[PDB]
């Protein structure tokens, strides 16, 4: 039994929508049953972007940086970038490669590259 509630007042925010899309993308990969795939991949997958659109505590007048388009979009590339990194917070995807325009490899339950990155 016991009593919940979850959350006080707070309405989301693009970390907390964004560690929800995460799971959207995992979800996605186990739903596709791919070993890798990119995020912008992703992005053309609306169930993800209604989530990857979906709205927040936004209050501006867009970003206009470094973005080649209008319509909404770009914040989107910011909770599907994002996304993607909480999966490799969790274990889900890693990049082996560093550079935002990389291939996000998925765990798929499967092997994997190792942690231990060692430097010297």
């Amino acid at each position: 039994g016991s009593s919940g509630s979850s959350g006080n007042k707070d309405n989301l925010d693009l970390a907390g929508l964004t560690s929800l899309l995460s799971e959207k993308i995992k979800e996605f990969l186990q739903e596709k049953k791919m070993q890798s795939f990119y995020q912008q991949e992703l992005e053309t997958v609306e169930s993800l972007q209604s989530l990857a659109s979906r709205p927040v505590t936004h209050s501006t007048g867009s970003d206009q940086v470094e973005l080649k388009d209008s319509g909404t979009s770009g914040v989107a590339q910011r909770v599907f970038k994002n996304a993607l990194q909480l999966l490799q917070e969790k274990g889900l995807v890693f990049q082996r490669d560093s550079g935002s325009d990389k291939l996000y490899y998925v765990t798929t339950k499967d092997k994997d590259l190792q942690s231990g990155p060692s430097s010297g």
